[PDB]
């Protein structure tokens, strides 16, 4: 565990993280895909061997000794708001199980279902609150990666609010 488990947010490419493992915002088929997934495929391509896993689950594949946790959030274009919300919560619970099983002291994590799977809606709060529900009982240092300057401010505020 970390000596004083924390949440932090950084605005940069998750493929340049400084943590002991990474969560990929994966597709169910283990394909190279877009956004975070595209960077993850370029950085850790060996981790995509048998990475296919259903919506609402996480599957870990090693790149050397570095763990890549493939977490499949729902595509809100296809799911109802209700079913989508259930699957997005579930994906994060499976990430918390994997992080605990691996015994890492830190994890880099993107906000699942906020990009091309968002169904054209702002899901910062919905996705972040499911991340907190899952990860609050873990003792890993969590570092959230984002791209947008206004998202960095809102994520930083949400973390600071509960401190
Ligand atoms: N400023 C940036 N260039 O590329 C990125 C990828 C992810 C997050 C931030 C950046
Ligand atoms: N949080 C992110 N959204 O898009 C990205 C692309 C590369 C790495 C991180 C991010
Ligand atoms: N859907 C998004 N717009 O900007 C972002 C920045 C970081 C993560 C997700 C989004
Ligand atoms: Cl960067
Ligand atoms: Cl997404």
């Amino acid at each position: 565990g970390a000596m004083a488990p924390s949440y932090r947010v950084k605005r940069m490419d998750i493929a340049k993280n400084d943590e002991e493992c990474v969560v990929n915002a994966a597709n169910p088929r283990g394909l190279p895909g877009d956004g975070v997934c595209k960077a993850v495929y370029k950085k850790w391509p060996e981790s995509f061997k048998n990475s296919a896993t259903p919506v609402g689950t996480a599957k870990t594949v090693m790149c050397g000794t570095y763990p890549v946790i493939h977490a499949v959030g729902p595509n809100f274009s296809n799911y109802t708001e209700s079913e989508g919300d259930r699957e997005l919560a579930a994906a994060y619970r499976e990430v918390a199980k994997e992080v605990t099983r691996l015994g890492v002291n830190s994890v880099a994590i993107p906000l699942l279902s906020t990009g091309v799977y968002s169904g054209g809606k702002d899901r910062l709060t919905q996705s972040l609150n499911h991340l907190f529900t899952a990860m609050d009982s873990t003792d890993a240092d969590v570092v959230i990666y984002c791209r947008d300057k206004e998202w960095e401010k809102k994520i930083s505020e949400a973390i600071q609010m509960r401190t």
